[PDB]
């Protein structure tokens, strides 16, 4: 049903949406959802499509919570298919996100017109919506070594997440 009821009734505070094709986004979102464990919280990763994210706002309810995005840019800077219905709501939505601590993470490709737009925008547009970004977007390039982009970041998310949640 909702996200942040199963992520309650399994006390994980740390949920990683991926916008993935391919699989390389679903697999650094695993990668970042067993991660919270090494820093006394528990995580999960989840595809957006089986989700209404307008249940973000009943995030706020679920103590250190936090919402990281690993989101891929498809064709001409779109969303990948299991994010559209995502896509589709953040360009409608007009709700409040106060108090949701966010992160992005956006993989794609520099020799794309379009480079990351999909995590370049829900970066954007979580702001916008009132949402704290509590770590800078990452970029990652498939054009040259992805897997090292993500390790950087990674390497860097983590101390900051703790940093913020003390
Ligand atoms: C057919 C196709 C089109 C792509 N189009 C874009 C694009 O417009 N912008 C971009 O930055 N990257 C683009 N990329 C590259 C990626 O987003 C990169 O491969 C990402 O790692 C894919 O993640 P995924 O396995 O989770 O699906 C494209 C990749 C393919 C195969
Ligand atoms: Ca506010």
């Amino acid at each position: 049903s909702s996200f942040v009821e199963k992520m309650k009734k399994t006390g994980r505070n740390i949920i990683v949406f991926y916008g993935s094709q391919t699989g390389t986004a679903e697999e650094f979102a695993n990668r970042l959802s067993k991660d919270a464990h090494r820093y006394g919280m528990r995580g999960m990763s989840a595809d957006p499509e089986e989700y209404d994210l307008a249940d973000l706002s009943s995030l706020p309810e679920i103590d250190n919570a936090l919402v990281v995005f690993c989101m891929a840019t498809y064709g001409e800077g779109d969303p990948t298919d299991n994010a559209q219905d995502f896509y589709d709501w953040l360009q409608e939505t007009d709700v409040d996100l106060s108090g949701v601590k966010f992160a992005v993470f956006g993989l794609g490709n520099k020799t794309y017109e379009h480079f990351n737009a999909m995590g370049k925008y829900v970066d954007k547009r979580l702001e916008q919506l009132g949402a704290q970004r509590i770590f800078e977007l990452g970029l990652g390039d498939d054009d040259g070594n992805l897997e090292e982009d993500f390790i950087t970041w990674r390497e860097q998310f983590w101390p900051a997440v703790c940093e913020h949640f003390g």
